[PDB]
């Protein structure tokens, strides 16, 4: 929907760590930059997170392809929320993946 957050991951590093996150991302998740920059976004996952959906994202990434999934995530305070995540690979002219961009939408309603 209209309200959403955005983040950028560096695919030139093995674990796709975050290099940038929108104002909304920090405010929604409750985390600060000096807390999540340089880290993979998997810290948003938790107990009820469907490993099957997580695997789908992992596969798309390893294949350097776009993907959209609905996942249960948790704020820094531990409270849950439903996240409709869409990941998009950004490539250089040589065809290789340089960055991955992510758009998150809280669809908890
Ligand atoms: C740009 C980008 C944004 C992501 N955003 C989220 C997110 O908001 N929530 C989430 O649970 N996983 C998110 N992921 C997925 C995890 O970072 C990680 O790719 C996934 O869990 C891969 O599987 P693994 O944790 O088993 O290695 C994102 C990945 C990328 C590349």
């Amino acid at each position: 929907g209209l309200r959403h957050t955005f983040v950028v991951a560096d695919a030139t590093l093995p674990d796709c760590p975050l290099v940038y996150a929108s104002e909304g991302f920090y405010a929604m998740t409750g985390y600060g930059p000096d807390e999540v920059l340089g880290h993979n976004c998997r810290f948003l996952q938790g107990e009820g997170t469907d490993p099957k959906e997580v695997q789908k994202i992992r596969d798309a990434i390893k294949k350097g392809e776009a993907c959209s999934v609905r996942l249960l995530n948790y704020r820094k305070d531990g409270t849950p929320f439903w996240n409709l995540l869409t990941v998009t690979p950004i490539k250089t002219p040589d065809g290789r993946v340089s960055k991955f961009v992510g758009v998150q939408v809280d669809v908890t309603s």
